[PDB]
């Protein structure tokens, strides 16, 4: 019995399935969904919801649910593209991590522990509270849990001059299937590397990452000027923003987020560099006249307020609130990496099909700078040098537009298709972070497909980790050969052990 388990052990704040719209149960279920397409009465729903406050109280949480036929699910953040974190085709219990969310900083060895129920926000503004210059690279979203996030690599504004958030990992607390407790030392050189990017939710719970907090000058820049003009001119900017994106110093980056709201399309450039705006105009004058940056534009901050500002937040404080919702819509993404220069052609289409869709956006993002300095093995995150660009495809709607989902899906679909010549190929390249579901899955009770699965598996393991792949599948077998933590896409052991 789960619940007599759980009472032994000393785990209290636990809730059973109800039906009941308005039960605590309910409301610690979707209170961390955030892609509502997967918030529906129809889909899977756990039998219970634990919420362990301690390292210990997971470990035995673990423990407990493996006792029963249940599959574990984990879920800090609930950003998974997939809703894989609080989703199962078997029975399942969902250990939610949010009250594990302390952040300890250490200014001396400029470290920090950071529970994995932290959120981006959570753990920006805690940095902030301690120091004027310091700061850490990841995303700009402040709701994205560190327990995914890190687990899966880590990409922001600040990855061209510091690479991902796991590539600043020094040590970390590994809760495996039996309950055990390790930290680096115990749980080796090989499983230390694979949660440093080899996603989360399969080599066991992730209790708290130990980061090393990064240098920042005490103002730096950052700008957002949207630029509403038509698919040609459009086509031109992007064709140019691509060598710009890449070429620029480390101490630079400029994003672009895309819509056509309409049938003209608009640009949103956001821009971030480590320094103040006299050396940020400087550049950009040079680089890239024709976005018509002016000196009001450039904003001098510190730190912290400078991704509040690119989070769309108006307080660093805000940073420290990981229910704060500003968008509810369903969505479905897909991403591209690149090797070679997208010719102006490609841009055209993508913005002619983005007008043809309203609900359609894009984000690009250039790699290069440091992410072309860290060696492709360095971590499972392999897309370094020779990779030139990020590409996310996504198509969002709200409650209004729910009988048109197979109408937007198409789209995606159709641009997807559409890229597949100017993007990387032999295997088509992803991110794990972006996991997408498209390319496959593996069914963990269909006994064929399981003794099998690292060749099945080998489609989207490869166009996530490339050759990476084989290390992960050691890793795998050497902190969870039994597969307790498994899901769709997760890195299959060595062989079937069971
Ligand atoms: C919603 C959202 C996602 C974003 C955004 N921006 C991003 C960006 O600028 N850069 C990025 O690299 N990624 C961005 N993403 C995607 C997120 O990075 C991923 O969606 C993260 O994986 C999200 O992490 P989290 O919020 O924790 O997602 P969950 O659904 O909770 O978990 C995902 C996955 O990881 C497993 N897992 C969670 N926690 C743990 C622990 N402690 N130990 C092991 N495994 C864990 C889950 O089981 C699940 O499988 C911007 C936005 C708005
Ligand atoms: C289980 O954990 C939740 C989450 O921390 C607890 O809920 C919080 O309770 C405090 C005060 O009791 C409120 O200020 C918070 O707003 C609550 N959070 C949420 C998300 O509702 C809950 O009390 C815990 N339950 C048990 C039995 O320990
Ligand atoms: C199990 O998987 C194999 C291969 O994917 C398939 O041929 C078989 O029909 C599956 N079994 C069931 C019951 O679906």
């Amino acid at each position: 019995d789960l619940l007599s388990c759980l009472t032994f052990n000393g785990v209290r704040n636990h809730t059973v399935f109800s039906a009941d719209s308005d039960s605590d149960f309910n409301r610690f279920l979707h209170l961390s969904i955030q892609n509502p397409l997967f918030q529906n009465s129809l889909i899977s729903k756990p039998s219970a919801i634990i919420l362990p406050g301690s390292k210990e109280e997971l470990s035995n949480t673990i423990r407990c649910i493996r006792k029963g036929s249940w599959t574990i699910r984990l879920r800090s953040g609930g950003h998974s593209y997939e809703g894989l974190s609080y989703t199962s085709d078997t029975p399942f219990i969902l250990i939610d991590l949010m009250n594990l969310n302390r952040v300890s900083i250490d200014l001396e060895s400029e470290t920090a522990w950071v529970e994995s129920g932290s959120t981006l926000g959570e753990l920006y503004y805690a940095i902030t509270e301690s120091s004027s210059k310091l700061g850490f690279t990841a995303a700009w979203c402040p709701t994205v849990g560190t327990g995914g996030h890190i687990s899966g690599g880590g990409f922001g504004m600040m990855s061209r001059k510091y690479g991902l958030a796991a590539d600043n990992v020094v040590d970390a607390i590994l809760i495996d299937a039996n309950g055990a407790i390790l930290d680096r030392q115990a749980m080796g050189e090989d499983v230390f590397w694979a949660i440093r990017g080899g996603g989360g939710g399969v080599w066991g719970a992730i209790y708290a990452w130990k980061i090393k907090l990064l240098p920042v000058p005490e103002k730096v820049t950052v700008f957002r000027v949207t630029k509403n003009v038509a698919i040609d001119e459009a086509t031109s900017l992007l064709h140019k923003w691509q060598f710009v994106a890449e070429e620029l110093e480390e101490d630079f980056t400029l994003s672009v987020l895309g819509g056509a709201d309409e049938k003209q399309v608009w640009l949103t450039m956001l821009g971030f560099h480590f320094g103040l705006k006299t050396v940020a105009k400087s550049t950009f004058d040079l680089l890239f006249p024709e976005l018509g940056l002016v000196e009001e534009d450039y904003l001098e901050m510190s730190w912290g307020e400078s991704f509040a500002y690119l989070a769309g937040l108006e307080t660093v404080s805000q940073l420290n609130n990981r229910f704060l919702k500003f968008d509810e819509r369903a969505f479905k993404t897909k991403v591209d990496l690149t090797k070679e220069p997208l010719p102006s052609k490609a841009f055209y289409g993508l913005l002619e099909r983005l007008s043809k869709e309203p609900n359609g956006f894009i984000a690009l993002n250039g790699f290069g700078g440091q992410m072309s300095k860290i060696s492709s093995d360095f971590t499972p995150f392999p897309h370094r040098s020779g990779t030139r660009l990020m590409v996310e495809y996504i198509v969002a709607w709200n409650q209004s537009e729910q009988k048109k989902k197979t109408e937007f899906l198409d789209w995606l679909e159709k641009v997807y298709e559409f890229m597949k010549p100017f993007v990387s190929k032999n295997p088509r390249l992803g991110y794990v972070n972006h996991i997408d579901l498209d390319l496959g899955g593996i069914d963990w009770g269909n006994k064929t497909v399981v003794n099998n699965a690292i060749e099945i598996s080998r489609s989207w393991g490869e166009s996530y980790f490339l050759s990476n792949y084989e290390r992960l599948i050691r890793a795998k077998t050497l902190i969870d050969p039994n597969n307790v933590f498994n899901h769709p896409q997760s890195i299959p052991p060595m062989a079937n052990f069971d």
